[PDB]
């Protein structure tokens, strides 16, 4: 039987007045969102920020995933050396990830349709026959190259009509990180992470560190394929995970067992779990409350950002 998708989760297209400042935007929403655990916000047409990471000199090495690590669990022939991880430049990461995606579905990238990868996706998850292999540029500080949107760090050139989005409040570089505490006044800091995407690469199921909100934002490239779960919900996901994985994994500590929590949707909803999804695409946020468990995957090459915020 193949994939049933869950339903969409909220989308939100605010006007000019109500895109104004993100905390007080998210506030506003969350009586309904925080029941879907993400959401989507779609900005103003006429909000578009420039790409500015440093692209000549972009290089990075992602992490190589096999889809089917699990189900493949139960020992093959020299295991464990299947694929190094290599670098890539930007643009030779995505003639590779086009080259993937257009030859594994024999069309043109821009024509196949969202729900065919996603249907493909939870198949290749569960199949021991295929061993499809992708790889994701995962492990990338803005620090490194910059972030995607503008900063006045004096590091790049700013032009006078991309300042707007160096001040932006919806510049990911902007959110409040710091969580309240006495320590954080006894002591004597976060910055965005960047995501490359190819078609199947992918994120499994986790929650944020300390319980925390993220935002997400894609600045270009073929759509993330999100999954979310409500807060309500975290503890009975966390009791379906637990039944249902090896026993190996079942008595892991839940930071270290998040390293390998994938789980088809629709398991998660025959056993009464409420799951939401969404297709982030080029110009969009999405938000995960905290304690929204969430999964995903890219479906095709794309760049995204995101930061952990605090309200
Ligand atoms: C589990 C918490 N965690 C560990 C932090 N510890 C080490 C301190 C994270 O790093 C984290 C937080 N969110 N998050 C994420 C990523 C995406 C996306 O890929 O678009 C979408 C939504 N969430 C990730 C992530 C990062 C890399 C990754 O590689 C495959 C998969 C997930
Ligand atoms: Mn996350």
């Amino acid at each position: 039987a193949e994939f049933v998708p869950p339903p969409e989760c909220p989308v939100f297209e605010p006007s000019w007045e109500e895109f104004t400042d993100p905390l007080s935007f998210i506030g506003r929403i969350r009586p309904l969102a925080e029941k879907t655990g993400i959401c989507k916000i779609r900005p103003p047409k006429d909000w578009q920020p420039p790409f500015a990471c440093e692209v000549k000199s972009f290089r990075f090495t992602p992490r190589v995933q096999r889809l089917n690590e699990l189900e493949a669990m139960t020992p093959r022939e020299a295991f464990g050396f299947e694929q190094a991880v290599r670098e890539y430049t930007l643009q030779s990461f995505g003639e590779m990830a086009d080259n993937f995606k257009s030859d594994y579905f024999n069309m043109p990238v821009h024509m196949v349709p969202t729900e065919l990868v996603e249907k493909e996706f939870w198949r290749l998850v569960s199949s021991i026959e295929e061993d499809v292999i992708v790889e994701y540029g995962a492990d990338i500080s803005s620090k490194d190259f910059g972030s995607g949107f503008p900063v006045k760090d004096g590091r790049r050139k700013i032009l006078p009509e991309e300042e707007e989005y160096a001040l932006s409040g919806w510049n990911l570089n902007n959110m409040p990180v710091l969580e309240q505490s006495v320590l954080a006044h006894i002591n004597v800091m976060k910055v965005p992470w960047l995501y490359v995407g190819m078609c199947f690469s992918s994120f499994c199921w986790h929650i944020e560190d300390h319980w925390s909100y993220s935002i997400n934002y894609l600045h270009w490239g073929e759509p993330k394929t999100w999954y979310g779960v409500p807060s309500h919900a975290a503890e009975q996901l966390e009791e379906v995970m637990r039944e249902l994985a090896p026993e190996l994994f079942e008595s892991q500590p839940d930071l270290l067992h998040q390293l390998v929590t994938i789980m088809n949707p629709n398991v998660l909803m025959e056993h009464g779990v409420p799951v939401y999804r969404t297709n982030q695409c080029a110009g969009e946020f999405v938000v995960t409350f905290p304690r929204a468990y969430h999964s995903g995957f890219n479906q095709g090459y794309n760049f995204a950002e995101a930061v952990n915020f605090c309200t």
